[PDB]
């Protein structure tokens, strides 16, 4: 037998152009327009991602939620010569699937993975990958992790003033409580970008939050 995450990954190594990472978005794109819905970040709202990358330029972004890699990709894409991706995934399996994914886009030189928790990790990131601050965090993990692990990174010491934090799903599945907290607090400068859940005609939304010092 075979998962979805394996119907997708493989979709992409028979289809796709080695090497070419706008080549294994649009396969998984397609697959999962045409096939099987599944919870990649997608083209619409990717397109928004794309863009707080290419307005803001990290040199040291960190992912909380990889699945099978198609954020990875389309954010490294768009990295400069020595800047890197430090992508944080809790399951083996989808891990495994995303080194595959991001070594066949021709993007293993700019990732690193983590496979665990991001809650057990971020304590780490300073001590064992050598992180001082990070420059942008895409969360796209668990909703109910967004807001203790946003505390965490805070009281870790790894953001800075002008640190962009961009969440996925705010609208749907939502994100209420992590929302609250960004918007209602001094410390962080909130933007909303509406748009579509990925695949769907459904209202989805990311909520861009640039932390402004303690
Ligand atoms: C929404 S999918 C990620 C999609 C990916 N960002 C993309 O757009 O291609 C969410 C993932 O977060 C992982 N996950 C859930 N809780 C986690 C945690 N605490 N730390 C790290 N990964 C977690 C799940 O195993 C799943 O792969
Ligand atoms: O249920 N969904 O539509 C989604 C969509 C998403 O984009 C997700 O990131 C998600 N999740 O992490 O649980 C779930
Ligand atoms: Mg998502």
């Amino acid at each position: 037998g075979d998962t979805k995450e394996q119907r997708i990954l493989n979709h992409v190594l028979q289809h796709a152009e080695p090497g070419n990472a706008q080549s294994v978005l649009e396969a998984i794109d397609t697959y999962c327009e045409q096939k099987e819905w599944a919870m990649n970040v997608g083209d619409k709202k990717g397109k928004i991602v794309d863009a707080v990358i290419q307005e803001h330029q990290p040199s040291v972004l960190l992912e909380l939620g990889a699945y099978c890699g198609y954020s990875a990709v389309r954010m490294a894409r768009l990295l400069s010569p020595g800047a890197r991706l430090i992508t944080i995934e809790i399951n083996p399996d989808c891990a495994a699937i995303t080194q595959r994914m991001v070594d066949f886009a021709g993007m293993k030189d700019k990732v690193t993975l983590v496979v665990g928790a991001s809650q057990d990790i971020i304590p780490q990131l300073k001590k064992k990958y050598d992180v001082d601050t990070l420059d942008m965090v895409f969360l796209d993990h668990w909703k109910d992790r967004y807001l203790p692990d946003t505390l965490l990174l805070e009281e870790c010491g790894l953001l800075r003033k002008g640190t962009v934090l961009l969440a996925d799903n705010v609208i749907c599945p939502g994100a209420p409580d992590f929302l609250a907290h960004v918007r209602g607090s001094s410390c962080f400068e909130c933007t909303h970008y509406q748009s579509f859940l990925e695949y769907r005609e459904v209202v989805d939304g990311l909520e861009k939050a640039i932390y402004k010092g303690p």
